[PDB]
């Protein structure tokens, strides 16, 4: 009838029994000869290990339908093949059979590692931390779609503000990673108990604790790029209101559009996770169902703000005419703007009609418009410099500050 | 006494002669034995090749007190070992003597090419085109100092954006390449000529034909770029203006970078190119000079704007405490927002201090501002639906903006 998925939890406060969970369960995943679901389990498992309880947070927090979870209470055991068994008897051969030329294998990189069992806390915390990291990467990159700059990006980020959280010793073979890869692939249930934590930890109050922090981090980074490109063609290509919205060639995009605005919509606070939940989705919402209208707003876009850097439209179905497009769209409004402003102050049209010109090259000139935005930068700051030494500043202000950089 | 330069230009209006030139100059730049300031002088020539009268440009731009142009008028010669001479006589020796395993030998990456001469305008466009952007390219990685994403980002963006004006059988070896990087390293020169490009190009009525409008686009990338760090830090780092600016360890570097802003200011309307010019100058404006209070600006940066993707400081010395300084303060700013905000409604301020928490608690969770911004955008995007369904367009609209997708 009903599909169950079988997750083993830690039996007592102790980090040896943790610990040692852990390392079986990750020795477990790398196993070629394991089956989904199991595997499925023993994600959902090490994923959880990162809380006082797990098996709590596991009930409270998941909602899948579909399935049940039968969490599984291990403990320590002198007598097992494993270190372990489970409550409560002889159970012992469950938790054996659990635990069933070594290359095959998934396991860390470093052929040092020979267990990453462990008896004190903040040394359970860098492996845990380190392992969890790679994990939720992986996620990030299915959601990420084409773009390749986030294997980069992210890895770069958590590696410069997470150390020595983060460490290299840690780090496990392509091998075991694409176990990981596949389970969240080839299983709804992972990716819903996955989304669940991302709100969980988003509801904390608190006083984040490390790992709980950075997981948050990349959370962030995967909901932020989830629906980016949507967003972008939303925000600069409808938005702008330009007179190409009139064009017959967007007229098909502009209803698929209106479809995934009326879809997001219907979706109520799901509605940013869903790209992670099924591809079909995320495929559904790229840039792929509207290139064209997104290729325009690419280009209204770095018109309008001057900005490049950190664009990327390296894409089969840019078409970089529409890129074109946006942006004369973005300097005829500006010329726009300006001969309508130039009317009211009380101008005529003949003399109205350069003021347009001029604006749209105003617009035109962007090695200009930086050059103003630094010039004015630069003033800004050379003022508050100025003002600082006048007024300086409230010890108090600079006592909650020291207060402040303490922690 | 003055330091000579000299320069080739074509000597009648021909492609052939152009192109032939063109070609000669490559293949001299590609010799091992050539000298620098020659080398330098026929890429000044190769760099002009892109207007009808090359020795014109290089006339009326060339801003060097240090050094004097000897431009040398260059025609096609059945006679000679290499197909040129000059005026004017008998001054074939100058000609050949100029162009004097082929394996020392920079070139192209595909050894299939011959030679790049070419009778047509369109193609010798293309080759020239090709080159050029590879030799700007050199430049913005110079200037873009230690970032990577660039050899990556705009060589993705000019494959993306010019072709089929840009062309992969015109790659050269990074053997002819580091040549030019080279040149561009040890020359003041070469990088005042550029940047008298660059002016020239920027200060164009028109109309910009494709090649010039490229050259202009990496301008563009190259001039944001050189001074971002900078303007990122005061942006953020000062304009913010939070109590953390009194901290005694940021007192050296507000001075430095006030010592920066100062001569940012002296130097001009020249003041966004400088740090083209010497690379001291743009060392000195580096994210090195005051990296405390930079990573301080990021951290109060990503705070600000929820963004993130793009960001780039994989740096050594970034320091993360001060990025989680910033955010706190961008936090408690917000909470001090509100307090405010809340004391002139009428409230008491036991009643603002819980505000002022909430306050800090709505800008902490970020997930929850992409949320709201993504919804807001698809109401925004429905409402624009809504009404260009009601009040639709005007066909003169719908006109203009056909004549402009024509173009």
């Amino acid at each position: 009838i009903k599909h169950i998925i079988i997750v083993p939890i830690p039996g007592d406060s102790s980090i040896t029994t943790r610990s040692r969970l852990l390392d079986r369960l990750v020795r477990l995943i790398g196993n070629p000869d394991v089956s989904g679901p199991k595997l499925t389990g023993a994600l959902i498992g090490i994923l959880s290990l990162f809380v006082e309880s797990p098996g709590q947070l596991i009930q409270r927090i998941t909602d899948d339908p579909d399935v049940s979870i039968r969490l599984l209470e291990v403990v320590q055991s002198d007598q097992s093949q494993s270190g372990l068994t489970f409550a409560s008897t002889n159970m012992e051969d469950e938790a054996d059979q659990y635990f069933s030329d070594q290359s095959r294998f998934g396991w860390f990189e470093n052929k040092e590692i020979s267990d990453i069992e462990v008896q004190d806390p903040e040394g359970f915390n860098m492996i845990l931390g380190t392992i969890l990291a790679q994990i939720w990467v992986l996620l990030a990159k299915a959601v990420t779609a084409p773009d390749t700059a986030a294997d980069s990006e992210l890895r770069r980020w958590i590696k410069y503000t997470q150390q020595r959280r983060v460490v290299g010793e840690f780090r496990l073979e392509r091998k075991w990673l694409d176990v990981v890869r596949n389970r969240i692939a080839e299983d709804l249930s992972l990716r819903r108990f996955m989304v669940a934590l991302i709100l969980d930890i988003k509801r904390t109050p608190g006083n984040k604790p490390r790992i709980a922090e950075m997981i948050c981090d990349i959370d962030t980074y995967i909901v932020e790029a989830g629906l980016a490109s949507f967003i972008l063609t939303i925000k600069f290509g409808i938005e702008t209101m330009y007179p190409a919205l009139g064009l017959h060639e967007f007229a098909g995009e502009l209803s698929t559009l209106e479809s995934l605005m009326n879809l997001y919509q219907q979706m109520g606070e799901t509605a940013p996770y869903m790209v992670i939940l099924e591809n079909s989705i995320q495929n559904k919402f790229s840039a792929g169902s509207y290139p064209l209208l997104w290729s325009y707003a690419m280009g209204v876009g770095v018109e309008l703000e001057n900005s490049m850097g950190g664009l990327n439209f390296g894409r089969s179905y840019f078409d970089p005419a529409y890129f074109r497009l946006g942006q004369e769209m973005v300097r005829r409004s500006a010329g726009k703007v300006s001969s309508t402003l130039a009317s009211e102050l009380g101008i005529t049209a003949e003399d109205a009609r350069l003021v347009s010109e001029i604006a749209m090259h105003t617009t035109e000139d962007k090695i200009s418009r930086m050059a103003e935005e630094q010039a004015r930068h630069v003033k800004n700051g050379l003022e508050c410099i100025r003002a600082l030494k006048a007024e300086p500043i409230g010890s108090l202000a600079i006592e909650e500050a020291m207060a402040a950089w303490s922690e």
